[PDB]
């Protein structure tokens, strides 16, 4: 009955010589990481970029997420309106929610317990849990989490190495080669989540957790992409089974154990603060946040 955690995805701890640039490093770990869909990269201990967002003016209006909206299928539409938070007020709400839900301090809740409870609530018909996710935040609004030589914020000399680092997500190559843009920010709370999807143009994605509680990931290697899609449309509601992929993946919520029972390989990881997660081309991924955190992500091409 309880959720069975998938096997762990690869974690790489490159030395300073192995940490030269992401594109060269990702190309070398590709033979292994492409067979798991996702991988985690822990930078050297001394690589600690400062948080360079405008915290004083950071204001956002997160989306409302009903965990059991798909199982609730079998007044609607006015359950909770989308409201504005500051970055401080969102953290107070997030910490209060998690501590009250588990009856424990937020830092004492085991990651396995949040994981087991998240997947129970997704399929629960007797308990309706509703959370919020600050998912629509462009780095052009209040600045990137990384220091950027933009001219709209002061950069200290000890922070210039991070403004010029290849692992700064603002310095990733994003232009696709053809005959014929900026990172996004994610302010999470406990149970806020994203369902199974791949990137537009089957692009890579790189994700950095600036601070906060871990972000739990699930990934499927690209060689099983068509197997996952077949399981999805087999078990999806009939009203959504015929929808185009770009629209269907707005509601492709599925317990990883269900995919594993159908033979789909799934890997998991807990991304901690200061760690990177890379998703490979056509690697389906999903996840949820363990608590109040702040992430930055961008799609890149090779
Ligand atoms: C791409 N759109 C640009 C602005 C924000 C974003 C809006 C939608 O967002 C994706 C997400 C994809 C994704 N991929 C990797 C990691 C995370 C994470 O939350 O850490 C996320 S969220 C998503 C997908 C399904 C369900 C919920 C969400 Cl929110
Ligand atoms: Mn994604």
């Amino acid at each position: 009955a309880e959720f069975v955690p998938p096997p762990e995805c690869p974690v790489f701890e490159p030395s300073w010589e192995e940490f030269t640039d992401p594109l060269s490093f990702i190309g070398r770990i590709r033979p292994l990481a492409e067979k798991t869909g996702i991988c985690k990269i822990r930078p050297p201990k001394d690589w600690q970029p400062p948080f360079a967002c405008e915290v004083k003016s950071f204001r956002f209006t997160p989306r409302v997420q009903r965990l059991n909206e798909l199982e609730a299928m079998t007044a609607f539409g006015f359950e909770q309106a989308v409201r504005e938070y500051t970055l401080q007020s969102f953290g107070e709400m997030a910490d209060n929610f998690k501590s009250d839900y588990f009856n424990m301090p937020v830092h004492m809740v085991p990651t396995e317990l949040v994981e087991k409870e998240f997947w129970r609530l997704v399929s629960s018909i007797e308990e309706d849990v509703i959370v919020e996710y600050g998912a629509d935040i462009s780095s052009k609004d209040f600045g990137s989490g990384f220091p950027v030589k933009d001219g709209r914020r002061k950069i200290l000399p000890e922070e210039e190495e991070y403004a010029l680092s290849g692992w700064n997500l603002n310095n990733m190559p994003v232009l696709e080669q053809s005959v014929l843009k900026v990172p996004w920010l994610y302010v999470g709370m406990c149970f806020s989540s994203f369902c199974w999807h791949i990137e537009d143009h089957w692009s890579y994605s790189i994700n950095y957790l600036h601070w906060g509680e871990p972000k739990t990931w699930y990934g499927v290697p690209s060689h099983a992409a068509e197997q996952l899609e077949e399981v999805m449309r087999e078990l999806a509601p009939e009203l959504f089974e015929s929808q185009p992929d770009l629209l269907h993946q707005l509601v492709t919520i599925m317990n990883p154990n269900v995919l594993m029972e159908h033979g789909v390989p799934v890997y998991r990881t807990n991304q901690c603060a200061g760690e990177f997660v890379v998703t490979f081309p056509r690697a389906y991924h999903s996840g949820f946040n363990q608590g109040y955190n702040f992430a930055e992500a961008v799609n890149f091409c090779t």
